[PDB]
């Protein structure tokens, strides 16, 4: 595969519907060796089953709200992977109250704090912690959403965290590029996942996109995963700091 | 002038070089009634002097890091301006350690938290706090920098904070527009100010910019203040959720 | 007013609904001296009436499809305004066949040629033709549409023409800035005008926009003219090579 | 390869340094069947040698300035490829005089005409002519440059043609998407090619980029070709109307 000889760490696999899950499959189909992290014990065993299917016995607990957790995970990771080639950051979070109705009324200081910390900061946090274990030709990838670029109803403060994140991709890419590390983001169209269910009228959001999207269908985790495998492979060597839209063309069309 | 009948609240006047200062002067020259806030005790009397000069005797304290301070300032404001027509948010802050050398190495969880809290959240926190005192036709304004859109050396996490901020403008503009409130931002080119001194080799920025800028000069606080008065007056009724670049054209040129 | 002492040349007044008309009115309300051009004989007397009303008796013919017409208009202009302070380019055209149904099927080599020639080239052709009559502090302005940035149904090749136009603003701003000339564009939201009637289901555009627009209303020629007066006055000294959106916020929102 | 079972037509191979050449290699390495066009007889035999190496005996003359030439080529193409899966548009042109010094002085009506016609229109022209021979899952790709987004010295009118083109990708993608056709663009960093030699100080342009680019090197046709193979493969199914930057990160960095 085009990822043969690559060791990539994959975050965010909550279930078989997760973008991370679809991403690991594409990467594994492409010859990459994978390592998975699980946020907690509620998720532990599940992630272990998926690791096994993708031929990996590296499943480490990691909660990006904690520096020491990121730190410990990388330590256990180095035991098998002293040096690796990148990671996939598929982690996003905002307190439930943050996501519905008028943004100005919903947003609070803490919610803003948590949303930016978990969705934006965690990306660089993970980079700091493993920066020295990365081989040249490494690539990091995170997942963003159009709410970063446009004011989308109910997405509220998550739109700001995503905007922060995209700026992170640029700052990381400019800082880590000179040492052989690329950093990019896939701006994915809406996909029904556990987290998606936290946004009001997601079902109508999906149907809308399916209708107004040039390709005339919503994207799949297979679609996203394929772009992800590419962005983390040497095939995308000339791309860094880029936010690739994998939404079928939705954001470029208008009043369809 | 074109702001006659407008009562505007101006924040961030730390000195006669402050962008907020240059903005207050233009808004005063165009007929507006102003109210000033000062962050702390160190700045108080300085702000009172300028206020007096701009014919205002409404100088209230406000530390945007504290909700209670934001809430009290508006209660105090209500006593004189039960209803007013918008405010200028000219506040920014990132801990000193954050602003120099490699981004990834420089950034920390608290620096990120703080940079975002003071540079981005505070904007919406203020809007929430006075949402009901705003008259139809009200305009809210904030100041951003190109760091939001491009990875600029040393600007580091402040670029991420601005990215979040510009997103905020869009989400606030979308949320408040329905009740008669516009929200926009001026993306100002570099200007030597108190806070400007906190970035490495700023002197070279200013000169680099002066040379590669289409208008061939760096912008002024007079420049920025005229655009801000415009953006907080009825002259800009057709504009909302916009980040206008008052950088003399610097960002649209390349390899000049 | 803020344009007192400014002599501006206004193009594209086809009627009292014309954006150029609403612009001329604001520029006149702010103290500017205007000069008007009319495309042909059919429009001549109409333009003379408005001119007279806006206190001007300088009405010259100008078909931007002909260099010689552009050259003669300026020679005639020189006789009264040897030097002036900029002009408003409010001219757009694509053959009728170009504007409806599927883009690819609708577009032809000549329609493309024409749409670009009249909607984009003409802007720089006029600047070339008067480059030496422009005083320092001069401003050039043009009008664009969101079609440049997003694929909008039926707008077809005109969107490509606008894309070329917005690029022109940037290249002209960069080239002329050094001699004291700023060049910008207003990206106006839909407004019912003579040319507006040439697009399919425009009535539904206007209503769709009125509903999904942050300010909850479509912009007016008054709205656009105040932003244009601002952009052609010294109030916008810090702005050049910029495409300001006077669409009430429509483009920054999504799935409203 | 990931392009196995794909028949792609490749335009623009002038020499072994051509972006098209590097693109065909990547596509051929990935299992795709290719067909090549040559603009003229000066180029004919050369393109035939490259076709042979890439295992293709389909080399058709095509000059995109002529509808009948595009038309005839597709007719001869259908003889072997009744239906195919897409094409690579790597064609750009502007009269020599257009490319040096002050844009406003260099640009002329004809130069603008030719530059837009050959660099922008030809893309859709080719799409019109073959629209019905495309299988579902087809993808078209064109090559753009940052001069479309920023005013780059000496690029002059080519920057406008590229802006027109990028708008074309969006219009094409929105029109052809519903029938199973994606349209995208690679915005390539500077690469020394025959055409490149038409831009003043290209050598200094290259060195600059190599220094200020996050990856710290200029891109290669291998880099571009790899992204091209991906954008024309089912791997990029969720991407359409996108302008992917393959420039190492140059456009996202600032004042490096
Ligand atoms: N699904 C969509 O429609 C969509 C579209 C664009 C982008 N995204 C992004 O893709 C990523 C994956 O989202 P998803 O939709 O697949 O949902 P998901 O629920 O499958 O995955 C969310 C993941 O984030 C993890 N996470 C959150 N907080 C954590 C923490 N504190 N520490 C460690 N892990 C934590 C959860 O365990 C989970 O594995 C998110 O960034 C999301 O914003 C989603
Ligand atoms: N100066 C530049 O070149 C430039 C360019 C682009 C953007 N900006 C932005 O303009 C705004 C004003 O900054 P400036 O350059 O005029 O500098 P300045 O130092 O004169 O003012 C910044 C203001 O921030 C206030 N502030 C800091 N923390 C705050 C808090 N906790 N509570 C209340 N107020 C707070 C300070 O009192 C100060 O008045 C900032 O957002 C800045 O990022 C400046
Ligand atoms: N009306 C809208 O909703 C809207 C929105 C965005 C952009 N625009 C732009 O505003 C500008 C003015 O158009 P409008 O909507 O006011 O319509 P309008 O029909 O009132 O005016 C367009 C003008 O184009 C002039 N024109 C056409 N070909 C020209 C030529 N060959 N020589 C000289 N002049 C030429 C006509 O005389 C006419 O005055 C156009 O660029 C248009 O694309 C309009
Ligand atoms: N090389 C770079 O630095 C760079 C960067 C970004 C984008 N691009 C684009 O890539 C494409 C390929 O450029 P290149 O740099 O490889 O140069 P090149 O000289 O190898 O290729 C240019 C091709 O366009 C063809 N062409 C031009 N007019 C033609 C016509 N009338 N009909 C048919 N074919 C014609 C020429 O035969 C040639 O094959 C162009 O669009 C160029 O703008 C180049
Ligand atoms: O960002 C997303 C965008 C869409 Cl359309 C759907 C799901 C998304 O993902 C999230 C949304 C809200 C929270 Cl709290 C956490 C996550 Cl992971
Ligand atoms: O944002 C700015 C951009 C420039 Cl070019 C100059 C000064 C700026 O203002 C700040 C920079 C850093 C911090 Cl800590 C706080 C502020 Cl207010
Ligand atoms: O650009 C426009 C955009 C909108 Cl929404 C409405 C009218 C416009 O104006 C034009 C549209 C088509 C052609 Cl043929 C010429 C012009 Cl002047
Ligand atoms: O677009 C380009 C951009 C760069 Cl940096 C280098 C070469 C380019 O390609 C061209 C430039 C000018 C002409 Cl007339 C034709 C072509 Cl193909």
């Amino acid at each position: 595969g085009f990822l043969s000889g690559k060791r990539i760490l994959v975050t965010g696999v909550a279930s078989k519907l997760s973008i991370a899950y679809g991403i690991a499959q594409a990467m594994h189909r492409e010859g990459a060796e994978l390592a998975f992290t699980y946020q907690n014990d509620k998720l532990k065993g599940r992630v272990e089953e998926f690791a096994a299917q993708l031929g990996s016995d590296i499943v480490l607990q990691c909660d990006v709200a904690e520096d020491a957790s990121i730190d410990t995970m990388f330590a256990e990771l180095g035991k098998v992977w002293p040096k690796f080639d990148g990671f996939v950051h598929s982690i996003g979070f905002a307190p439930g109250d943050q996501l519905d109705g008028d943004y100005v009324n919903a947003v609070t200081r803490e919610g803003f704090k948590i949303a930016h910390d978990i969705s934006s900061y965690s990306f660089v946090a993970m980079a700091k912690a493993c920066r020295s274990m990365l081989n040249p030709g490494s690539a990091l990838l995170t997942l963003s959403y159009l709410g970063a670029e446009r004011a989308i109803p109910n997405y509220n403060v998550m739109g700001l965290a995503k905007a922060s994140l995209e700026a992170n991709v640029r700052y990381m890419a400019n800082a880590m590029g000179p040492e052989g590390v690329r950093v990019n983001a896939i701006s994915a169209g809406p996909i029904r996942t556990l987290a998606a269910s936290g946004i009001k009228d997601f079902r109508k959001m999906l149907a809308h996109c399916e209708a107004v999207t040039p390709i005339r269908r919503t994207v799949t985790i297979e679609d996203v995963g394929n772009s992800a495998a590419f962005l983390c492979s040497d095939l995308s060597a000339g791309i860094s700091g880029e936010v690739v839209h994998v939404d079928g063309g939705f954001s470029i069309a208008a009043m369809n």
